[PDB]
C-alpha cells in the first residue's frame, strides 16, 4: 500500500489540522498515512496515523538539521506523497524535494501570508512543488495574480466537509463557531446581539465575561466535535481574515443561512443563502435584522444550496490529487 505524509506546524484542533484530519479519514482505506508536526496535541492523538513524527525544529522558518530530519523520515518510511499545510511546513516540504523524490503537494489554506516578501518565497517555492493545491477559487486568484505562481502548477478544487445534520420555527438563534482570538471578532457580534433581546448568540470556541450580564449571549467554550448547527437559525462568522472556513462549510451543509465577513473566500459560500458584512457594528446589525425580517427566503436558499459543499462530491478529485 502507498505511504502518504501530511506535514503541519501545529497540532491544535481547527484550521489546517482539522482539514488534515478530515482528509486523512477520507483516504485512510487506500494508503498508509504519516503525520509530521512540530508539537504534540489534538491531531497527533488521532489513530488514523500509521505513525507520527514530532520535529520541534519545524517551528523555525528554516533550519538545516530539521530539513535533513525530514529527508530521513521520507526515505526510511518510503513516503511517496507529502502534503504540506502552513508556511513553515511548506518551506521544508519543498526544499526537501531537492533531496528526495516524492510528489510534493502544497495546500493554499487561504495563503495566510497576510508582504511582497512572503509572496516572493512562495513563488520560488512553487518551482519545487509538484502540485499547488488551491482549495478555493479565491486562493487560485491570489496564487496566479498576487503571488505569480503559474497556472500549470495549480490544481483548484474547493474545500468541502461531511454533511452536518439538518433540521423548526425561527427562534432568532445566532451561532458563532471558531477561535475567540484575532483575526476572529466575536466581541463585535456579541455586542450587536446584546442590544437586541429577542435575538440570541451562542459562541462555540479567551474567554469573555464582558457580556456576563447580557442575558442573550452564551459562551459554550471549546467544543471539539461540534455538529449541532441544526439547533440554530443563523450561522455568523465575524473575522478580519479567513480563507474558506471549515465552520462556514459545515453550517452550509447544515442548510442554515449565513452572515459572514467579506474577507478571503467567504463570498464563495454565499449566493442567496445569506449575506456578506463589513465588520461594522452598524453593518452587522443591519444585515442581521435584514435576514431575520426576511428569514424564510434565506432559509429556502440555504436548503436549496446545502448539498454544494458535501465532501462526497469532491472525494475522487481529492483522491486523484493525492493518490494519483
Amino acid at each position: 500500500m502507498k505511504n502518504v505524509g501530511f506535514i503541519v506546524t501545529k497540532s491544535e484542533i481547527g484550521g489546517a489540522q482539522t482539514w488534515v484530519n478530515e482528509i486523512s479519514n477520507l483516504i485512510k482505506e487506500e494508503c498508509n498515512i504519516f503525520l509530521i508536526t512540530s508539537e504534540e496535541g489534538w491531531l497527533t492523538h488521532k489513530d488514523v496515523f500509521a505513525g507520527v513524527f514530532v520535529i520541534p525544529g519545524i517551528k523555525k522558518y528554516f533550519d538545516f538539521l530539521t530539513l535533513f530530519k525530514l529527508r530521513k523520515i521520507l526515505k526510511e518510511n518510503n513516503i511517496s506523497t507529502l502534503i504540506a499545510s502552513s508556511a513553515n511546513a511548506g518551506v521544508y516540504a519543498r526544499l526537501v524535494r531537492l533531496l528526495v523524490d516524492f510528489k510534493c503537494i502544497y495546500v493554499s489554506h487561504g495563503w495566510s501570508c497576510l508582504k511582497s516578501i512572503f509572496c516572493i518565497v512562495e513563488k520560488y517555492l512553487s518551482l519545487l512543488t509538484d502540485v499547488i493545491w488551491c482549495v478555493s477559487k479565491n486562493d487560485e486568484k491570489k496564487a496566479i495574480e498576487n503571488i505569480g505562481i503559474k497556472e500549470p502548477k495549480i490544481i483548484t478544487v474547493s474545500n468541502s466537509v461531511p454533511q452536518m445534520p439538518r433540521c423548526k420555527q425561527l427562534q432568532y438563534k445566532v451561532l458563532f463557531v471558531g477561535r475567540l482570538t484575532h483575526p476572529k471578532r466575536p466581541e463585535l457580534l456579541a455586542n450587536v446581539i446584546s442590544k437586541k433581546p429577542q435575538y440570541s448568540l451562542h459562541i462555540v470556541g479567551s474567554l469573555k465575561k464582558q457580556f456576563s450580564e447580557c442575558e442573550n449571549i452564551h459562551f459554550l467554550g471549546e467544543v471539539n466535535n461540534f455538529y449541532n448547527y441544526h439547533e440554530y437559525d443563523l450561522f455568523s462568522l465575524i473575522s478580519d481574515s479567513e480563507g474558506l472556513p471549515m465552520s462556514g462549510l459545515e453550517a452550509h451543509t447544515a442548510a442554515i443561512p449565513l452572515l459572514l465577513s467579506d474577507v478571503g473566500g467567504c463570498f464563495e459560500l454565499i449566493e442567496g443563502n445569506g449575506l456578506l458584512v463589513e465588520n461594522t457594528e452598524d453593518d452587522i446589525g443591519y444585515k442581521l435584522d435584514k435576514i431575520f425580517d426576511d428569514y424564510e427566503n434565506y432559509r429556502e436558499q440555504a436548503i436549496r444550496a446545502s448539498g454544494k459543499f458535501v465532501i462526497e462530491n469532491y472525494a475522487s478529485a481529492y483522491k486523484s490529487i493525492i493518490l494519483g
